[PDB]
């Protein structure tokens, strides 16, 4: 349950980051830059959790809808295919979620973001990028609470919608343990910010929420978010 080791982990990967842990409304901070936890960063793709919630609750889409790829080149070849909301969730396929955001529209999206009170709750005028380059910003502490509420089905949306989004977030399942989460990586801002937000469902159903937030660099493999999370959750004996 320390705290200096976990500091060494961040130290070793030459990054600046924080790991926010929330266990039944008790919050703990870890990593090598704890002041990040109350610092506002753009959510990047972590916002997909909320985008989906808003989209499903307002019936702009459903979990079965197949989003058609219409041929434009995308940032990743893995994105160039028809997919569902859930598939797009697993791949962080931005263009699908931008299509969703456009269906929702600026009015509906702004209203929802403030009703939920997400981060600074400002989305500006472009409904299809506000979470990648601003103006929307959120603290890693705000994210762990958000995701904690989602895990407990406590967000101001219908339970079926929350359960549908939770089902899209399963990352690993081993030894009676479940890890749910969403990565983010805002590459077009400086400094770059990487996220891994989610929760652990322990074999007895106890839920432990986490929000990893770290400064990123282009040379980094994306899986560095996963490694820094996974070895920390092991140190704290959460898995
Ligand atoms: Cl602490
Ligand atoms: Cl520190
Ligand atoms: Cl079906
Ligand atoms: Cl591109
Ligand atoms: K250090």
């Amino acid at each position: 349950g320390h705290n200096q080791v976990i500091h060494q982990y961040f130290d070793e990967k030459n990054t600046s980051g924080v790991l926010v842990i929330q266990t039944d409304k008790k919050i703990n901070l870890y990593g090598n830059a704890l002041s990040r936890a109350n610092t506002e960063y753009v959510p990047a793709s972590t916002f997909k959790m909320l985008n989906a919630l808003i989209g499903l609750e307002n019936q702009k889409t459903d979990i079965n809808e197949i989003f058609k790829w219409k041929g434009e080149k995308r940032s990743f070849t893995a994105w160039e295919k028809d997919m569902t909301l859930g598939e797009a969730m697993k791949l962080s396929a931005v263009p699908v979620y931008q299509e969703l955001a456009r269906r929702i529209g600026l009015d509906l999206m702004q209203k929802e973001v403030k009703r939920i009170g997400f981060g600074n709750a400002e989305i500006g005028q472009q409904v299809d990028n506000f979470w990648l380059v601003g103006p929307l910003k959120v603290t890693p502490i705000q994210e762990v609470e958000f995701v904690s509420q989602l895990a407990h089905t406590q967000l101001p949306f219908s339970e079926k919608v929350q359960a549908n989004v939770k089902n899209m977030l399963l990352l690993e399942e081993s030894n009676g343990y479940k890890i749910f989460g969403k990565t983010g990586w805002a590459m077009d801002i400086k400094p770059q910010v990487g996220w891994l937000t989610g929760w652990v469902e322990q074999p007895d159903g106890k839920i432990v929420a986490f929000a990893l937030n770290m400064e990123m660099r282009s040379e980094m493999p994306a899986s560095i978010r996963n490694e820094l999370l996974m070895k920390s959750l092991k140190q704290l004996n959460i898995i």
